[PDB]
């Protein structure tokens, strides 16, 4: 009884045959409905629905304001360590790449925490590579103990854990989990993850459930856009979010639509995803799950992020750095290349000028 059962059930679902049946009347009908099914969400991801993106954006904006107000939660990532045993083809930290492997000392964690907290942020997301030798759970726990002096919400985006390990970290102060399945098609997942513990598709797929079972307050998921058939991968992300929300009615479920960016190693995206595709996904997902967060990172350029402020995004990073210690070492190599280099203050000033209140604690979004 896990999401894997749903993946198994859709193994023979014929996406092309479904899209072939969609008509404009279907899209107009869905825009009149209060509740959407998962296949109504698939219809809003169809080529035919590209003719209705304005109507979708009008309603998506209304729904977002209804549930979140004219607010935007700000946060930033903190990469603690970049040791990794996995060979993910698309990642700057994959094992076969040559870079300075680094783990922050606890005093470096504290100093970077102070630097970030000095901008006003209260939500932090901490990341590591998969290395139980260099960045074990006990080290992550020690970092959480320091960070809780500065941040009221600490989320983890680390290697997948057991339920008991999630419970341990929640007991130390972790509030939220972000974990991207990367690709929901099992065959393509095996192709993208040729070596390491991350080759275990099902263990990763079930990680959000294990964390929710352990009591995680918030969970943020997402496919990595660029690895596989984008409409199917967007569909499965939404299907997964809906599954989690139904299995755990009191967890706050969110999605991210991260697009592949340049990175050390140079693997090019297996599939191309346009700006309009990204917008269609965000709009369709907002209409499918009106109360779910949508997180937009600095992978997107500033002009597109500015345009998406009113289109369903509820959480934005700012002042990001994808390299371990890169906030004080401009030559440090990041996991991938960011696009929007604006600081926290610059993103907050942009939001105020759009009539949106930047907020620093998630409970202020209503
Ligand atoms: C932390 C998250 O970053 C994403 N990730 C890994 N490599 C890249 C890349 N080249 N570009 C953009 N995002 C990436 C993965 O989805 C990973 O889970
Ligand atoms: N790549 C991670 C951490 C991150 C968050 C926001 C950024 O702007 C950059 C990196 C994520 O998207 O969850
Ligand atoms: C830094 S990538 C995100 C955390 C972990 N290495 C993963 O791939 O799940
Ligand atoms: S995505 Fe996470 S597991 Fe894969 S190489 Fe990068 S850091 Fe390692
Ligand atoms: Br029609
Ligand atoms: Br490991
Ligand atoms: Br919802
Ligand atoms: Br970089
Ligand atoms: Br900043
Ligand atoms: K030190």
């Amino acid at each position: 009884g896990t999401f894997y059962d749903v993946i198994e059930d859709y193994r023979h679902f014929d996406f092309a045959a479904y899209f072939a049946k969609v008509t404009d009347s279907d899209v107009r009908r869905i825009l009149r409905q209060d509740r959407l099914s998962a296949l109504d969400f698939l219809t809003l991801l169809s080529p035919q629905a590209e003719a209705y993106l304005e109507e979708m954006a009008q309603k998506a904006h209304r729904l977002t304001v209804q549930h979140f107000g004219r607010t935007m939660l700000l946060y930033t990532p903190l990469y603690l360590a970049n040791y990794c045993v996995n060979q993910c083809v698309y990642c700057g930290f994959q094992l076969k790449n040559k870079l300075e492997r680094k783990k922050l000392t606890l005093a470096e964690v504290e100093q970077e925490a102070q630097l970030i907290a000095a901008t006003g942020l209260k939500h932090i997301l901490i990341l590591t590579g998969e290395s139980r030798q260099h960045s074990p759970v006990s080290y992550i726990k020690d970092c959480v103990n320091i960070l809780k002096k500065y941040f009221s919400s600490i989320s983890i985006e680390i290697y997948p854990l057991t339920q008991e390990e999630y419970a341990e970290l929640i007991g130390a102060g972790v509030d939220g989990l972000t974990i991207y399945q990367e690709v929901y098609n099992e065959e393509v997942y095996a192709e993208m993850h040729p070596a390491g513990p991350k080759r275990n598709y099902r263990f990763r797929l079930e990680a959000p459930e294990r964390a929710c079972q352990a009591g995680m307050r918030t969970v943020n998921i997402g496919a990595l856009l660029g690895l596989n058939d984008w409409r199917q991968e967007a569909f499965f992300t939404g299907l997964h979010a809906d599954y989690l929300q139904r299995r755990f009615p009191d967890v706050e479920v969110s999605i991210s639509p991260p697009r592949m960016r340049p990175h050390l190693g140079g693997f090019p995206p297996r599939v191309v995803v346009s700006d309009q595709n990204l917008v269609q996904y965000v709009l369709a997902f907002r209409l499918f799950m009106p109360r779910s967060g949508i997180t937009l990172s600095t992978r997107e350029n500033g002009r597109l992020r500015d345009a998406m402020v009113r289109l369903g995004v509820t959480k934005m990073s700012a002042g990001s750095c994808t390299a371990v210690g890169g906030r004080s070492d401009q030559e440090a190599v990041g996991q991938f290349q960011i696009s929007d280099e604006r600081t926290v203050a610059e993103v907050a000033a942009m939001l105020y000028a759009q009539g949106y209140q930047p907020v620093y604690k998630d409970w202020q979004a209503l």
